């Protein structure tokens, strides 16, 4: 159980799986995802939106022919998302944000 950026790069660095609290938009959706209420800590209760992909559709992230990116939420309680996201690289990278995808800096 935990949600910050480190936390969740020592947990995957480690164990190579998020935190046992990080569920994709995927799921989250078929869950039942609403966007006039964006529920979470409801249909699940202490844990955080993350363990999608991210096609880097922003041009933010080192790319390469041959490489996948993916995304998380950090810093989350009981209610929706928020700024705070970390990204994780297929190559063992670590990028972070905090105003929501528009800008990033690299922890690991």
């Amino acid at each position: 159980v935990i949600n910050t950026f480190d936390g969740v790069a020592d947990y995957l660095q480690t164990y190579h799986k998020l935190p046992d609290n990080y569920i994709t938009k995927s799921e989250a959706q078929a869950l039942g995802w609403v966007a006039s209420k964006g529920n979470l800590a409801d249909v699940a209760p202490g844990k955080s939106i993350g363990g999608d992909i991210f096609s880097n559709r922003e041009g933010k992230l080192p790319g390469k022919s041959g490489r996948t990116w993916r995304e998380a939420d950090i810093n989350y309680t009981s209610g929706f998302r928020n700024s705070d996201r970390i990204l994780y690289s297929s190559d063992w990278l670590i990028y972070k944000t905090t105003d929501a995808y528009q800008t990033f800096t690299k922890i690991r």
